[PDB]
C-alpha cells in the first residue's frame, strides 16, 4: 500500500560497552596493604604470645 | 628461656655468581687469521710438483 522501512533494509547501530560497570575482583586488596617486594621467597617475623 | 635467631630462620646474602674455569675460546683465530668472504663455498687450485 506504501514505501515502508523493510524494502530499505538498514544496517542498525553498535553501542558496544559501558565504560564503568561494578566488578566483583578482590576483596583482601582492602582489609590489607600490599607490601610489594622482589621476587624470591618472602619471610617475616611472627609475634605471638602476651 | 630467651629469643633465639634459630626460630627466625634467616635468609642471608648472596656472594655473587663465579664461573668455574677459565673460558676456553678458540685457538684457530689466534694462528690463522680470518678471512672473511661472501656466503657460498669456496675453492683453491694447487700446482704441486716440479
Amino acid at each position: 500500500d506504501f514505501l515502508s522501512v523493510g524494502k530499505l533494509e538498514l544496517p542498525g547501530s553498535m553501542i558496544g560497552a559501558v565504560r564503568d560497570r561494578a566488578i566483583d575482583s578482590g576483596v583482601l586488596a582492602k582489609l590489607s596493604p600490599e607490601q610489594p617486594t622482589i621476587f624470591g621467597p618472602v619471610k617475616g617475623a611472627v609475634f605471638s604470645g602476651v
